[PDB]
Parts: C-alpha cells; sequence; structure tokens
C-alpha cells in the first residue's frame, strides 16, 4: 500500500489521474519524481520548468553543476539527482522531443529508465510540448514500464481522452 490517491487502475502496475505533477510530488512526497528532462538539464518549460520553480531554482543549480562535471545526458537516457522539496529523488529522463527533430523510436528506451525505480510518479514521456502523440506514449509506457507507475496528466481534456481511447 502506497498514498497515491484517486488514481484510475489502467494496468497491473500503470496508474492515471489528471493533476499537477508539481501539486503531486508536493503532497504525496514520493520517494522519486520523473522530470522531463533535456540532454542539458536547461529546465524551462513543461514539467522540468514547473518543478524546477518549485524547487526556487535549486533543482536548475544541482543540474548545472552535474552538466559541467559530466556532460549532456543522451536522448533516451536518464540520471538520478536531488528530489529538493518535492521528493526524495529525482530521475530526469530524456525522451525524444519530436519538435527538435529526434527519433520517436527512443521512447522505450527512456521509458526503460522508469524500471530501475520500484515506484515513481512521472509525467508522460514526449507529450506536451515534446511533440509526441501522448495516446502513443501511454502505450509505450504500459508496453515498457514494469515497476508500479502514477502518471500526473496536467491537461484535462488530454487526461479525458488518454482514458477513453486507453485499450
Ligand atoms: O504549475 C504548473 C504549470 O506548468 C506545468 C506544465 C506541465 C506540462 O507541460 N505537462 C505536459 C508536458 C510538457 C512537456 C513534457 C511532458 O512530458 C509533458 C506532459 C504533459 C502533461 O502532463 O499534460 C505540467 C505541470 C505544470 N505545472
Amino acid at each position: 500500500v502506497n498514498s497515491f490517491s484517486g488514481y484510475l487502475k489502467l494496468t497491473d502496475n500503470v496508474y492515471i489521474k489528471n493533476a499537477d505533477i508539481v501539486e503531486e510530488a508536493k503532497k504525496v512526497k514520493p520517494t522519486v519524481v520523473v522530470n522531463a528532462a533535456n540532454v542539458y538539464l536547461k529546465h524551462g518549460g513543461g514539467v522540468a520548468g514547473a518543478l524546477n520553480k518549485a524547487t526556487n531554482n535549486a533543482m536548475q543549480v544541482e543540474s548545472d553543476d552535474y552538466i559541467a562535471t559530466n556532460g549532456p545526458l543522451k536522448v533516451g537516457g536518464s540520471c538520478v539527482l536531488s528530489g529538493h522539496n518535492l521528493a526524495k529523488h529525482c530521475l530526469h529522463v530524456v525522451g525524444p522531443n519530436v519538435n527538435k527533430g529526434e527519433d520517436i523510436q527512443l521512447l522505450k528506451s527512456a521509458y526503460e529508465n522508469f524500471n530501475q525505480h520500484e515506484v515513481l510518479l512521472a509525467p508522460l514521456l514526449s507529450a506536451g510540448i515534446f511533440g509526441a502523440d501522448p495516446i502513443h506514449s501511454l502505450r509505450v509506457c504500459v508496453d515498457t514500464v514494469r515497476t508500479n507507475v502514477y502518471l500526473a496528466v496536467f491537461d484535462k481534456n488530454l487526461y479525458d481522452k488518454l482514458v477513453s481511447s486507453f485499450l
């Protein structure tokens, strides 16, 4: 038993809710919150910008030190950093960004990072301002992640559509 509330059970291991991930992180304080990162860990907009703002820019400060030491991530890759005031850890995962011209096939590799954590609060990867089909992202999530994932979807009308179209 965990502390996530009002999530709709989609599969054995995948749950979904229409909610602001920042709020959900603030309320649950999960072991792991997933950030929709880019390879530079430049948290400007979307999930990344919203989480970083909620940390008072501490996420960005930590991230800049990470990049200065290690260089950029790979598309499809991830790193574990602090969750600051939102979670114990933040798993920064780089889904392919369609609007930047990156290969959507890399979405499965991105979701594989979730399997290294038993439970996660996460966004649907590559959706929103990343430019991919969210119905597609949810399908890849369900077909790739085997650990317990609680998906917070910001957009109400997208949420209604993801549930109604889920196979
Ligand atoms: O306070 C605030 C205001 O800014 C926010 C923006 C988002 C957001 O852009 N979400 C979408 C997005 C964007 C880029 C990449 C992604 O994988 C996703 C998932 C998708 C969604 O879940 O709808 C979410 C929360 C907040 N919170």
